[PDB]
């Protein structure tokens, strides 16, 4: 279900933005990718976004969770036995979460997905 | 992504099996259902089996993991908000793992999925 | 592609509505329910969609054409080998289509669907 | 539900096959993208199956329909927009569609899906 880690960088906080850069790689044994349940293979939205989740509160907002998403939008597909880099964005002021996913091939680096998405306190 | 635990019963071993039932709610919140991914909302197969494995695992086969899906078959699709029975059987010897869900409307129970497991060893 | 069409009644023209109801039979070997495809066969939105189009300006609203869908509602799934009763109703002053799938068993009948598309049109 | 046709090659046969080339588009407005069905907009399988088809039997093989699919295999997703080769040649002979369809971007060309149908004699 989750995706191997590659490398995991230091938070970087400015004034209210903290970031984490994320170097992830899809593999191809995930049930998401089960011949079982598909035969066109790819990460769907539900994946994407429970990943963004779980990198998001235990690094970054530690006492929120998920309320809502503001947008998504994807761009290109995920296939089984890629690497991904996530970068996220949190706005403690704004309570927006912001991430982004590429994908690494040769020396190339395309947008796979990005969103905007809103959290609220625990129990707030 | 997990569904709502109702009830556990009590684990009723045999000569070389363990059964485990659970009630369980699947709640209308969950990622697996959210506007953005779909309009026909659905609990998919991917989470049908993560649910059976976390259950088995975390119950049955504690030092056990996933190896293959001798056979799956989905009967009934499961809505948002459904009540399910899950009824997890494990078998160490032939290393089998069989399960079923059921959908519980009024005096009704439906079969919705049901299938059997290969597992193996963890670090064996 | 196409359901099996079990009976066609007459079109009931009243004031602005014009009516028409068909029974249909959703073939069990349909491409939508190909083992290839999906493993958990459902007549999916689009399938549901092209139909009602399809019926729609062949009987109804010769001269025009979809625009935009206004609103859908999937309230149960429709499985391979069902019989359905397919009530659309157009209304050219709106320009609103109304559509209406059930499913029938036994001496049951459910809603599986339902909505509006609006239609422009042709060459308008 | 169609794809825009580009361009179509003239029928290349040889001792035991027969060969058509055509250059299609995705539109973005096919029924398959639509908002409300899905988030992660890509051609299904049953539309690739169901294009493979209808130009097979309206141009290759008139008298003949579907009887199973040997073999398909999904290699790319096929996004909204995107312009591609389809390659169907038939065997009849051995009664074998071959189709194959290819994403072409800039200098490239990429194999998004391939495969080997079985058909029969219509009424036969």
């Amino acid at each position: 279900m989750l995706p191997v880690e590659l490398v995991r960088h230091d938070v970087k906080k400015t004034d209210e933005t903290s970031q984490v850069e994320l170097m992830l790689q899809v593999d191809p044994d995930l049930f998401w990718f089960n011949g079982h349940f598909t035969g066109q293979p790819l990460l769907p939205g539900v994946a994407q976004l429970d990943w963004v989740m779980h990198y998001a509160t235990t690094v970054l907002a530690q006492g929120w969770t998920f309320l809502s998403i503001e947008n998504i939008k994807f761009q290109q597909p995920i296939l089984p036995g890629k690497t991904l880099r996530l970068v996220l964005i949190w706005h403690a002021g704004k309570q927006s979460l912001t991430f982004s996913y590429s994908i690494l091939e040769g020396d190339t680096e395309r947008t796979a997905s990005s969103g905007k998405i809103k959290l609220t306190p625990i129990m707030e």
